[PDB]
């Protein structure tokens, strides 16, 4: 019987099995939720090998009849979204619009984190740091980044509990939501009041006849895809980083006292983060040797990020947060190679600012329920608790 993936929906603790698997079988046959076979890769060396070799293709994971990690929740072409962006001549533009350096942006993040936190302090403990802090901070950020009205955020957010499912079967709601969100974005592109952020930029490139080969659909897809990827990734990461920090009171206290180390703290929280529920999928486009396995053309490979990130061969004392590591950014939390996360800078600043605000307003933050009372979302592309009850 094949080892089934994923092993655990819990985002607070790495299963003991990962260390077992990594040492003895850093590439191992598994079965996914669709019933497909796959190669799960779990050492830093093999994970990096896979991500650095472009013949392990992201685009081709959408190929018809390919073994699948999970059901598509987007059109097959949209799996190649970053490639379409590059081909449309929109790459450095997209990347420029999603940098945290934008005028006023970091102060907006800061003031938004502090306002959310003041509201929670007024309502009284317990507070839910996912639904009433991390996710709203993520959503407010991405509305600003995209240049769309803040009041439009909640509804785009609504789609995400389905869009980012990791399902054995197709999801009818995913298509309905996708089509509505695409239509919304299309409308944003023609709205002359939208002059800032990613959509403001994309909108004026759309008016340019030099971009006449670029469909309206792709422009709109970029907005929907970046909003969703950024909101789900930042909100989910911050949420489970807060659990990591809460469980390490002396770290909490150290960062509160020495906020200059908060970036180093966040980098370690990224390294040990369990937010990705599944390995990153790739399809082999050739026969390629990975460890003791010849991966065959057409086979699915899953790059287990926490495999690499907890690998003591690369990170000594891997379960420990150490702020003085010599190569602290070398984890795979943002991936590697061709598909390295284009939002990584913004991801770091969202978490840095969110944590700094929280530590200053709630220096005594702690869980308000036993950790085993958290409800872990299942069959989802991220590991998150439904609610994160705290007191302070
Ligand atoms: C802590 C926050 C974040 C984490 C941990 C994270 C993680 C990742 C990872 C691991 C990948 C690589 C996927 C792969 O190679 O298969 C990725 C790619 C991606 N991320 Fe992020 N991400 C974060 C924030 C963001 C933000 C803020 C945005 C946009 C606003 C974003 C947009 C994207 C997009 C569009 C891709 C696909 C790139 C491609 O296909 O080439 N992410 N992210």
């Amino acid at each position: 019987v094949l080892l089934e993936v994923p092993f655990s929906a819990r985002g607070d603790r790495i299963p003991d099995a990962v260390a077992e698997l990594r040492t003895r079988e850093p590439i191992r046959k598994v079965r996914t939720i669709t019933g497909a076979e796959a190669w799960l890769v779990s050492s830093y060396a093999l994970c990096t090998q896979v991500l650095e070799d472009r013949r392990f293709s992201m685009k081709e994971t959408a190929a018809a009849g390919a073994p699948r990690l999970n059901a598509l929740t987007v059109p097959p072409e949209v799996v190649n979204n970053m490639g379409n962006i590059a081909d449309a001549g929109l790459r450095k533009a997209v990347m420029k619009a999603i940098t945290p350096k934008a005028p006023g942006l970091e102060q907006f993040l800061r003031d938004t984190a502090n306002s959310l936190l003041d509201n929670l302090i007024t309502e009284g403990a317990p507070a839910d740091l996912r639904n009433d802090f991390a996710d709203p901070l993520a959503t407010a950020l991405h509305c600003k980044v995209l240049g769309i009205p803040q009041e439009d955020g909640p509804k785009l957010f609504r789609s995400l509990s389905i869009a980012f499912m990791s399902s054995a079967d197709p999801i009818p709601a995913a298509k309905i939501n996708w089509d509505r969100d695409i239509e919304y974005m299309a409308g944003i592109l023609e709205n002359p009041n939208i002059t800032t952020g990613l959509m403001g930029e994309l909108s004026r490139l759309r008016k340019d006849p030099a971009y006449s080969h670029v469909s309206d659909e792709l422009f709109a897809t970029i907005g929907v895809t970046f909003f969703g990827a950024g909101v789900i990734s930042t909100g989910s990461f911050l949420t489970t980083a807060l659990i990591s920090l809460i469980q390490r009171p002396q770290l909490r206290n150290l960062l509160h006292e020495k906020p200059e180390l908060i970036p180093a703290g966040v980098e370690e929280l990224l390294r040990i983060n369990l937010s990705f529920a599944d390995g990153l999928p790739r399809l082999a486009t050739a026969d390629i040797q990975v460890g003791d396995v010849l991966v065959r053309k057409g086979e699915l490979v899953l790059v287990l990020l926490e495999g690499a990130n907890f690998d003591p061969e690369h990170f000594p004392n891997p379960g420990s947060i150490e702020l003085d590591r010599p190569n602290p950014t070398s984890h795979l939390a943002f991936g590697r190679g061709q598909h390295f996360c284009p939002g990584s800078a913004l991801g770091r600043r969202h978490a840095q600012i969110g944590i700094e605000a929280l530590l200053k307003k709630m220096p005594g933050v702690d869980l308000a329920v036993p950790i085993d009372q958290l409800v872990w979302r299942t069959r989802f592309q991220r590991r998150i608790p439904e609610r994160l009850p705290v007191l302070w």
